[PDB]
DNA sequence: GGCGGCCGCTCTAGAACAGGATGTATATATCTGACACGTGCCTGGAGACTAGGGAGTAATCCCCTTGGCGGTTAAAACGCGGGGGACAG
């Protein structure tokens, strides 16, 4: 059981860390997530004013 | 002495229960008639082979649906009044 947990858990580990690669540092990302919107939404004219 | 109130008595009726009735549930007896087993083939699938052609895969590309924004005014939702219909009878 032991063992076969092991190997369980040595092929899982390189697609969990290809898909912790690309999700870590967006999640890490909490104002930029939304900035594409948010910098539409602000920049405008009368935000401004 | 008269009358309202209370309790007992008999009348009546709803309902649970037992018995009769008639059309089916079974216990054989026996028929019987297709069921499946055996046989004899024999005719269509399978091993083997030849050839070729349509899709798997790779690449591209451009295209089209998803996410994502707001504006706005049409509409969903809430609530009040009420009114006509579903349903019990």
């Amino acid at each position: 059981k032991d063992e076969e947990w092991r190997r369980a858990q040595r092929e899982w580990n390189k697609v969990w860390r290809e898909l912790e690669q690309k999700v870590f540092f967006k999640s890490l990302d909490h104002l930029g997530l939304t900035f594409k919107q948010a910098d539409k939404k602000l920049l405008t004219t009368k935000q401004l004013i």
